[PDB]
């Protein structure tokens, strides 16, 4: 059911909330909404995103961003999907500076839950960073679901254009780039030209990355980021296994840590 109604019939909208990376979307009211909104052009054909619509109304779990349904009406594509009022953890540490260990514990805790899910339907993410972690005003955690010619490509040069070749253990490696990107502000390599960085990481003498100031962090946190980013796919713990991890099993891990990075946020 990709419907064709109008937006405006079902929801009010209430502001714009887009730009740079995330394009044109829009708070709306039916329960709270945000819809996000895209320019159906010429040779543009709905149909072929058939196969990337089912992946996303059947993907439900609390820690992955809820989809409600899509509307092509008038020359416009909108996707409706559940709020998250305090955008991505990137749009907080702009604002607040690095995470405490405790909330990057329970950030990573409530990442896997939902990676473990994506991971259980055989979804990969494939974008894991602190842009695409979403938090609602409840201080609760979202995964966000965002995304020349082939008519001279071989079968096997089409299909990596695809998929990759790689697994959902990438994911796992993103988690522990994301959980040093909440720590330090930046990813590792930040400053380095992206090709370099793509032929750094290519050789076989390469260094995974770690947290920069040791004394700051606990054991627990530097064995999650040792595992998370281990080099070998085939070695890589999946999101089931590194949910049992200390870092993430502790208790006292609860939204509350987050509420608290919300009040540091309009009260900097
Ligand atoms: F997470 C979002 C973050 C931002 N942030 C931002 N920082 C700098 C800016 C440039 C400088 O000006 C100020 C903002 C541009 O934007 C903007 C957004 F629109 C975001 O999207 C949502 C917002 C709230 N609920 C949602 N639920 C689902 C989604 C998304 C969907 F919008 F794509 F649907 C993502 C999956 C969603």
């Amino acid at each position: 059911d990709i419907f064709n109604r109008d937006p405006r019939d079902h929801y009010d909208l209430l502001q714009r909330l887009g730009g740079g990376t995330y394009g044109e979307v829009f708070k709306a009211r039916d329960d709270l909404v945000a819809l996000k909104m895209v320019k159906m052009e010429p040779d543009d054909d709905v149909s072929t995103l058939q196969k990337e619509i089912l992946i996303l109304k059947t993907c439900r779990h609390a820690n992955i961003v809820a989809y409600h349904g899509s509307y092509l009406w008038l020359q416009k594509l909108w996707i409706c999907m559940e709020f998250c009022g305090a955008g991505s953890l990137q749009d907080i540490y702009q604002v607040t500076g690095s995470l405490s260990e405790l909330q990057i514990s329970y950030v990573c805790r409530e990442v896997l839950q939902g990676l473990a899910y994506l991971h259980s339907q055989k979804k990969i993410h494939r974008d894991i960073k602190g842009a695409n972690i979403l938090i609602n005003d409840a201080g609760e955690v979202r995964l966000a679901d965002f995304g020349g010619t082939p008519y001279w490509m071989a079968p096997e040069v089409a299909a990596v254009a695809l998929k990759g070749g790689y697994n959902e253990l990438c994911d796992i490696w993103s988690l522990g780039i994301t959980a040093i990107e909440l720590a330090e502000l930046q990813p590792p390599l930040f400053d380095v030209h992206p090709l370099r960085v793509l032929f750094l990481m290519t050789k076989s003498g390469y260094q995974p990355p770690r947290l920069k100031e040791k004394g700051k962090w606990s054991a627990a946190f530097h064995n999650f980021i040792k595992v998370t980013l281990t080099k070998s796919p085939k070695k890589r713990p999946s999101a089931t296994k590194m949910l049992s991890h200390q870092l993430v099993s502790q208790p006292g891990l609860n939204r509350g840590l987050i509420l608290d990075l919300l009040d540091k946020l309009k009260n900097p």
